[PDB]
């Protein structure tokens, strides 16, 4: 039994960056959160970053993306660690 | 209907960044390779990042872990995407 279930926060890296002070303020819900990097490489960056945060229960991953008010510039896309 | 199961290799950063070239030798099973990063961030690294990998099936995730001659240094955690 573990069940972790994570979400990718895609968007920009300067706002995932300063995403994290609002993961703050509801972090009885939020657990842990990954270092923003960014799918594959072709050169540098450019504005499409995601993020992996981390739950405890599986009702808290729905929770976090629908109670803490998330920027629209990001996405949350549904995940499942499994580990 | 998706399914898109991925691995976590954790180990190191310069380890990781060669990996790849191993990851195409097996290109039949393997699809995409995300770019090696780390859990969270205190400061700066210190030898452990982990990439997230992508195949096209179950069995083909499965595969790769026991196809592919990974590195010991790293490590497969198995990984579920579901996007």
């Amino acid at each position: 039994m573990a069940t972790t279930p994570i979400i990718h926060l895609k968007g920009d890296a300067n706002i995932l960056k300063c995403l994290r002070y609002r993961l703050s303020k509801y972090k009885q819900l939020y657990e842990q959160v990954s270092s923003t990097w960014h799918w594959t490489c072709t050169d540098g960056k450019h504005k499409n970053a995601i993020v992996t945060l981390t739950y405890i229960s599986t009702s808290q991953r729905d929770d976090f993306l629908n109670t803490v008010k998330i920027p629209n510039t990001v996405s949350v896309s549904t995940g499942y660690m499994t580990i």
